[PDB]
C-alpha cells in the first residue's frame, strides 16, 4: 500500500528553510520528529533528503546490497580541507579500499597492548595537575579533556609531544578547528550564499586551513631529520591487492584526517560521563568501589583495565544519550521500495538521527530519558540494529577499540584519586559543531591522598 510521505509546512521560494534558522540544528530535528513520527521529507533551495528515526526503517537501510555511504552537504565543506582521506572519500574511489588495507594493521591486539605504557604517561600528566591546585581553585573540564586526547593521539599516532600541560590558554591548532567546523555548519542555512556580504567570512576559512598544514609540515620535518607505528606505514607500506603505495599528496589528507577525528569525539564522551555521574549518585558510589578493588598498584596494566566491567556499562549509556558523532548519510543503489510502502529513484538521499532510535519505546521500554547503565548487564540480548554510535558495515568506524580503551583508563584513576562536588549546580547547554559537547561544565576535586608511581 504505496502513502504519500509526511513532510513539514513550506513557504512558497522558501521551502522548509525558516524552520532552521538556529545554532542547534539536530537539538530542532528531534522536536520535528517528535512530531511527526519515523519519517519526513525536509527541502531547501537546489536540494531535498529524508530523515529516519525508528528501529524497523533503519535495518533495512543499513542493507549493503541495496545503499551505499553517501556524502553529506556537510562533509562536501570539509572536503575542501581533508580531501580523498578515509573519512570524507566515496567507495568506489581507488585511494579507499588501498588505504584501508594498508592502515589496519596499526589496530590489532599486538599494536594495542603496545600503545599502552604511552597511554599512561598522559594521564600522570593529568592527575598531577589536578593534585597541585589550591583550594580557593575549581577545574574546566572540556578544555582539560580535549588537552589529553589531542597529546595522546600525537605520540601514539606521530611519536610527536604537542605538551598541551605546559600553556594556560587553548593550543592554536584547537582555535583554527572550532571556527573551521562552525562556518561550515553556518553555510547549510543561508539562500543565497555568492553576495559580497560573505566576502570576510571565506577569506578567515582559507587562513585557518593555512594554520592546521603548517602543523603537518613540523611533523613530516621530525620524522625526516630523527618506530613501528602510524606514520610508520604510510610512508612504507604496500596494498597487498594492486601492489601500489600512497603517492604524496594523498598521505597529508591522512594526516589531518586523523588529528581532527582522533581526538575530538573522545573527548565529548569523557566530559558527558562524569556530568551523568555528578547527577546520579547512586551510580556514582557503585563505580567508585570497583575502581578501588581492581586498581591494587601504582599505575594500571593492560589486563586490569579489562577486568573495569561495570566503568564501561557506564561509557555505553552515555553514548546511547548522547552519541558524538550524531548522524551518518546513505544513497539508494538502484530503484527500490522502502518498508513496503514509499518508492526510490536511483540516487536519492536518506539521513540516520542517531539520538532518536536510541530513544525508541517498542525497543528499550518506556523511561528512556533515565541513566541506568545496568541496561548492558547482558549486552548479547540486545536487538541488532538498535545501537549505532560508531556507524554501519565496511564504513564502520576504524578507531572504536583504542578510544574505548583511552576512556576506560582514564575515568577508573579519575575514580581512584578524588572525591567529585557539583558546586554551581550546574544546567546542562550542549554545543554544536558539526560534533556535540556540553558547553560551561565546572566542578571541584578534593584529593584522597594517595600515591603515584613511575
Ligand atoms: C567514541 C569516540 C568515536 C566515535 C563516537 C566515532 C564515530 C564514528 C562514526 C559515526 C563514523 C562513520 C561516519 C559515516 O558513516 O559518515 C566513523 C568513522 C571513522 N572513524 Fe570514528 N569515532 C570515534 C573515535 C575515533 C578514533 C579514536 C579514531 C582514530 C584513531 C577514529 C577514526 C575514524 C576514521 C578514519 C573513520 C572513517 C572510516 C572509513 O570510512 O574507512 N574515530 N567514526
Ligand atoms: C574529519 C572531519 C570531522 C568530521 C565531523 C563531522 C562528523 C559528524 C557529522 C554530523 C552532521 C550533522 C548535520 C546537521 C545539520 C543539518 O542536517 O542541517
Amino acid at each position: 500500500t504505496i502513502k504519500e510521505m509526511p513532510q513539514p509546512k513550506t513557504f512558497g521560494e522558501l521551502k522548509n528553510l525558516p524552520l532552521l534558522n538556529t545554532d542547534k540544528p539536530v537539538q530542532a530535528l528531534m522536536k520535528i520528529a517528535d512530531e511527526l513520527g519515523e519519517i519526513f521529507k525536509f527541502e531547501a533551495p537546489g536540494r531535498v533528503t529524508r530523515y529516519l528515526s525508528s528501529q524497523r526503517l533503519i535495518k533495512e537501510a543499513c542493507d549493503e546490497s541495496r545503499f551505499d555511504k553517501n556524502l553529506s552537504q556537510a562533509l562536501k565543506f570539509v572536503r575542501d580541507f581533508a580531501g580523498d582521506g578515509l573519512f570524507t572519500s566515496w567507495t568506489h574511489e581507488k585511494n579507499w579500499k588501498k588505504a584501508h588495507n594498508i592502515l589496519l594493521p596499526s589496530f590489532s591486539q599486538q599494536a594495542m597492548k603496545g600503545y599502552h605504557a604511552m597511554m599512561v604517561d598522559i594521564a600522570v600528566q593529568l592527575v598531577q595537575k589536578w593534585e597541585r591546585l589550591n583550594a580557593d581553585e575549581h577545574i574546566e573540564v572540556p578544555e582539560d579533556m580535549t588537552r589529553l586526547t589531542l597529546d595522546t593521539i600525537g605520540l601514539c599516532g606521530f611519536n610527536y609531544r604537542f605538551n598541551s600541560f605546559y600553556r594556560d590558554q587553548p593550543h592554536p591548532f584547537i582555535t583554527s578547528m572550532v571556527r573551521a567546523l562552525d562556518e561550515a555548519m553556518n553555510k547549510l542555512q543561508r539562500a543565497n550564499p555568492d553576495d559580497p556580504a560573505y566576502d570576510e567570512n571565506k577569506r578567515q576559512f582559507q587562513e585557518d586551513i593555512k594554520v592546521m598544514n603548517d602543523l603537518v609540515d613540523k611533523i613530516i620535518a621530525d620524522r625526516k631529520a630523527s618506530s613501528d607505528d602510524l606514520l610508520t606505514h604510510m610512508l612504507n607500506g604496500k596494498d597487498p591487492e594492486t601492489g601500489e603505495p600512497l603517492d604524496d599528496e594523498n598521505i597529508r589528507y591522512q594526516i589531518i584526517t586523523f588529528l581532527i577525528m582522533g581526538h575530538e569525539t573522545t573527548s565529548g564522551l569523557l566530559s558527558f560521563a562524569l556530568y551523568f555521574l555528578v547527577k546520579n549518585p547512586h551510580v556514582l558510589q557503585k563505580a567508585a568501589e570497583e575502581a578501588a578493588r581492581v586498581l591494587v598498584d601504582p599505575v594500571p596494566s593492560y589486563k586490569q583495565v579489562k577486568q573495569l566491567k561495570y566503568v564501561g556499562m557506564v561509557l555505553n549509556e552515555a553514548l546511547r544519550l548522547w552519541p558524538t558523532a550524531p548522524a551518518f548519510s546513505l544513497y539508494a543503489k538502484e530503484d527500490t521500495v522502502l518498508g513496503g510502502e514509499y518508492p526510490l529513484e536511483k540516487g536519492d538521499e536518506l539521513m540516520v538521527l542517531i539520538p532518536q532510535l536510541h530513544r525508541d519505546k517498542t525497543i528499550w521500554g518506556d523511561d528512556v530519558e533515565e541513566f541506568r547503565p545496568e541496561r548492558f548487564e547482558n549486552p548479547s540480548a540486545i536487538p541488532q540494529h538498535a545501537f549505532k554510535p560508531f556507524g554501519n558495515g565496511q564504513r564502520a568506524c576504524i578507531g572504536q577499540q583504542f578510544a574505548l580503551h583511552e576512556a576506560t583508563l582514564v575515568l577508573g584513576m579519575m575514580l581512584k584519586h578524588f572525591d567529585f562536588e557539583d558546586h554551581t549546580n550546574y544546567e546542562l547547554d550542549i554545543k554544536e559543531t558539526l560534533t556535540l559537547k556540553p558547553e560551561g561544565f565546572v566542578v571541584k576535586a578534593k584529593s584522597k591522598k594517595i600515591p603515584l608511581g613511575g
